[PDB]
């Protein structure tokens, strides 16, 4: 059975654990839990193929260069964590030694009305890095499934 | 006599005491002074009505849930501060139990050149909370006096 | 032979040091170095004029009231930056007691994807200044020459 690493980064509060739990057990964490298990598992069908997502959870800045995909995740209502993107996505970059990464931007707490970051500054800046831009709500569940598994889709473009 | 209990609330360094001050004696506070009074009143006629504005100026993070009505204020060049809004109305749910609080969404400082809150972002965002949003400036005294008057018929509504 | 103090201010992290050594060394320093040198000086020649350089690269918050011209950076990828930019203003119009100080507005990482400040926001701030608005980056050298020299015009019309 095929296993996919994936490794969900980003700047303190945009989400990355409450992601992961609605991927995993389909619950949204409302609260802010900072003691939170990093490492998840799962068994699911993605594009007709029984696999493994074995999903690291990271803290807002090893883990790093066993992932073989990225979630590069921000706010819609926190520009700083958008503008910090560009350090974690320079980490990856130099953990795995090339610029040819599988990599998805996801743009989180798309359900909040505060939004500070345009649908189109992200898409200039994942189309800057050569990467799908998703928009995503932990709470809602939208583009939640679609984020992990266009995550391995780029895994299986490598 | 009416009482008008209204709570000031929102980021460190909006303009909540500046605005407070700006209303009650009509003087701009220039100056960041860390020990300001937090409680204020003033006979004032608003719409014919002789009352008391029983005004508390919080500091940026008991005088939650006395609270009438909320200035939610955010300063115009300070996005991190009209992000952090949600926490504020967040707090404010929690504290009235209803998502029906009499509030203002106040944009201060919009005397500055340094815009980086559309008007149209912030009308969004109190459209999606069911309430006014007024633009202020505590060193012009452009809307000062709306925004504390239009909470007052606010909280006459409820 | 002419000399004209240049002063460098601006938020931490900016990219304050990367252009005046962009400027001075035509380097670029990739690294966040927290023990650069302060004091630059360089023999130029600007529209036919042979002259010095004396540069001060100030740390993100004297220095100030010796300075003939000031370089206000802020990173377009850094709302914050550019929203701290009126005090760095506010600190050169007290020392100077002037609001007619030769100034530049520069708006450094241009080369970066993540734009979070507007060309127009930067330029309708630099007009409420009535100083010019340049783009920079100390990366590629865009702008940096010009950022300065610009300034260096602006001194001779004091
Ligand atoms: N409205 C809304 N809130 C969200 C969403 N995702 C996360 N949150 C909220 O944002 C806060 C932080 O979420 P969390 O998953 O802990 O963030 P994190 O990125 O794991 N933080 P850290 O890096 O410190 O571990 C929580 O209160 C959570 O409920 C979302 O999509 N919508
Ligand atoms: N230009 C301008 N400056 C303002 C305006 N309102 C407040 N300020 C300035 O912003 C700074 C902070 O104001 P202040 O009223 O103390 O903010 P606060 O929200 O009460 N801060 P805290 O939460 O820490 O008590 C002061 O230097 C003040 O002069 C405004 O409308 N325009
Ligand atoms: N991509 C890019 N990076 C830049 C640019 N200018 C600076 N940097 C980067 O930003 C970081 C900070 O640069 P630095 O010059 O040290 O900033 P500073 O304003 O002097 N910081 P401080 O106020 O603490 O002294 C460095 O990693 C540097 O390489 C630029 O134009 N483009
Ligand atoms: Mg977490
Ligand atoms: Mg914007
Ligand atoms: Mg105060
Ligand atoms: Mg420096
Ligand atoms: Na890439
Ligand atoms: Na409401
Ligand atoms: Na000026």
């Amino acid at each position: 059975m095929t296993e996919y690493k994936l490794v969900v980064v980003g700047a303190g509060g945009v989400g990355k654990s409450a992601l992961t739990i609605q991927l995993i057990q389909n619950h949204f964490v409302d609260e802010y839990d900072p003691t939170i298990e990093d490492s998840y598992r799962k068994q699911v069908v993605i594009d007709g193929e029984t696999c493994l997502l074995d999903i690291l959870d990271t803290a807002g800045h090893q883990y790093m260069r066993t992932g073989e995909g990225f979630l590069c995740v921000f706010a819609i209502n926190n520009t700083k964590s958008f503008e910090d993107i560009h350090q974690y996505r320079e980490q990856i970059k130099r953990v795995k030694d090339s610029d040819d990464v599988p990599m998805v931007l996801v743009g989180n707490k798309c359900d909040l009305a505060a939004r500070t970051v345009e649908s189109r500054q992200a898409q200039d800046l994942a189309r800057s890095y050569g990467i799908p831009y998703i928009e995503t709500s932990a709470k809602t569940r939208q583009g939640v499934e679609d984020a992990f598994y266009t995550l391995v889709r780029e895994i299986r473009q490598h």
